[PDB]
This record gives C-alpha cells, structure tokens and sequence, in this order.
C-alpha cells in the first residue's frame, strides 16, 4: 500500500500571519515526510519479523512505528483542520455539542488552550468523539502517539504543540500560537469529522 | 510458521521442594498457555492490519503484542534457566566474568536478587549480555517487557517474579522464594547462552 505525503489543501502561506509561511513549508516537506519515509522502512521490517516469527524484532520496532506512524496520521489530519477560510465559530449540532460538554464555546477554548499549553515536553492536544460515551473528549498525548490508537476516541481537531510549528515565528511563547491558530480553525473539517463519528 | 507452546524439559515435580508442582504445572500450563496462544491471535490481526495500512490498528495491536510476545520470550528462557541438576555455581569463563564485572559471585547474587525484589508491581529480572561492551549487566523489565527487544541485552538468567510464581508456597515473603531458586538454576544453560555471544 505505501504511505503517501499528501499534498497541502493551501498555499504554504495561506495562513498568513497566524502561521507563516517558513513553518507550514518546513513541517509539511520535511518533519511529515521523515514520518512517512521512515514509517515505511519501519512497517517492511516488521513484514520481515513477522514472517520469520522474531517477536524480539517486533517489539524493538513497535517505538519507530508509533512515533513515525502516529506522526503520519496526526499531520494529515492537522493540515485538514485548518484553512484560510477558517476561524470564528462553529455553528449547529457540533455547536450544540461544545455547550452541552463544555458549556460554551469559550469555554472549551480554554478547556483545550489549557491541555494544549499543559503539555509537558512535545506532543499533541486533540478534541475528540467519545463513541461508547456517545459524547466529546479532550485528551493530550506525548510525543507522536495518535489519539484513536492509544485511547480509542476518534479524533475532531489536533494542535500541533511541536516547538518546529511555531518556535519561529512565536520563540518560547507557546500560548501566543495557540491565540492565533483559533483564527484559521476549519471548522467545516471538524464538523465532518464530528458527523462521521454519529450515524 | 506459528509459535508453539515448549514441553518442560523436567518433570512438575523435578524442583521440589524448591518449587512445588502445583506452581510448575499453573505457571506452565495455564499461565504460558494462554500467552502462546494469545500471541498467535495478535500477530494474525497485525498481519491484517499491516497489509491494509492500518496504522492506527497497527499501534493499538502493540500492547497485546509486548506482553503476550514477551510472555513467550520469557517464560521459554524461564523454563531453561532452571533444572534439577543445577544450583551451586557456574564455573569456567563465565564465573570469570562475573568477578570480572560484579566483583565476585555472591556480589552478583546480591545485586540481581536486589533488582528482582525492586520491580514495583509485575515484572522480571535479568543477568544479559551487552554485546557493544562486551559485558554482563542486570536489568529489571516490567510486565512481561522482553530484555533484547526493549534493552538489546541478551537474556542469559531470568527471574519471575510474578506473584503468581511463588505465592501459592511463599505467599507475600518473595525473597524467601529469591533465596529458593538459585538452588535449581541451570548453569550448564546459562554458560550456553553466554558463551553464544562469545565467538
Ligand atoms: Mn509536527
Ligand atoms: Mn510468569
């Protein structure tokens, strides 16, 4: 099958000024493709154990695929929840949905603001569909580990809090990124994530 | 190829009163029963998965993968590492190593019965091999974590100490049942595996 880089939805600077255009180009043709060229080596090693049955092999793999595998299924997500299109506020049941769990929508902004700021060391911060629950979910994970793969919710909308994704437009400021990526916010994305997860 | 479950090579009864048959036969035919079986399960799944692409199915599968996987790695080792004609010491190169580096063989008993009294919940520990030092080294693995795949060492002495290896005789008291087993070790296996990663 081959995992495949897939092309940016936008300019490398369509998301002018939030996110420039030096740190779309660089974390989309450089940090995700490493994530994929080396996912792909890491998955025809394990095709390699698998058929020779060493489990040694399998688990001394499984930390490359995790981080290389979760870092292909995140970005490919991230740069779908966001567009130049975006910002502002979603609106009906995905709307509804925000204030029922979390009472308003400002209120979840700082809900995820905070988990997305808490996040000690590299990782990622992700609203997410709780299916058994039938309800939504804030979760934080480390490094690269993907949100339905380690907690089983289906992912909504991921913040990359990765240093590479704004230390150089914003340096050590961290909460100055995550005030302006509200305004590029593809809520639309979101809202077909959230539809795909009801019947 | 599929895993299979290993005969013991002495009979349940063989290590008494050391280990009572009772403990033999659950911890061998139950116990490892269930991880054989249970890997072969998982590494079905992830054959599906890895032809799909599904890396989200992939990283999931992981957990059951490590401890089942290293339940087979390790229980195997385990069943090898003991015999009725073992006990004593080691002697040869390898009890030359064991001053070489732990300063003689009763520091070494010290240090490993030390490890395996500190694993914090479920685990082993293990006397390895560094191959790029050329050296032995203690470590301790949690769960059924496997030495080579999370470390590279290379198992030469594993220790269960699983609770349900030794509570049935010793109850809560785990280093009454520490000072038990190095009655039946098998140095004769152990001085094979070391002298394997000699060349
Ligand atoms: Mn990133
Ligand atoms: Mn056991």
């Amino acid at each position: 099958m081959k995992h495949s880089l897939p092309d940016l939805p936008y300019d490398y600077g369509a998301l002018e000024p939030h996110i420039n255009a030096q740190i779309m180009q660089l974390h989309h043709s450089k940090h995700h493709a490493a994530f994929v060229n080396n996912l792909n080596v890491t998955e025809e090693k394990y095709q390699e154990a698998l058929a020779k049955g060493d489990v040694t092999a399998q688990i001394a793999l499984q930390p490359a695929l995790k981080f290389n595998g979760g870092g292909h299924i995140n970005h490919s997500i991230f740069w779908t929840n966001l567009s130049p299109n975006g910002g502002g506020e979603p609106k009906g049941e995905l709307l509804e949905a925000i204030k029922r769990d979390f009472g308003s929508f400002d209120k979840f902004k700082e809900k995820l603001t905070a988990a997305s700021v808490g996040v000690q060391g590299s990782g990622w911060g992700w609203l997410g569909f709780n299916k058994e629950r039938g309800h939504l979910q804030i979760a934080a994970c480390p490094n690269q580990d993907p949100l339905q793969g380690t907690t089983g919710l289906i992912p909504l909308l991921g913040i990359d809090v990765w240093e590479h994704a704004y230390y150089l437009q914003y340096k050590n400021v961290r909460p100055d990124y995550l005030k302006a990526i509200w305004n590029v916010i593809n809520w639309e994305n979101v809202t077909e994530r959230y539809m795909a997860c009801k019947k």
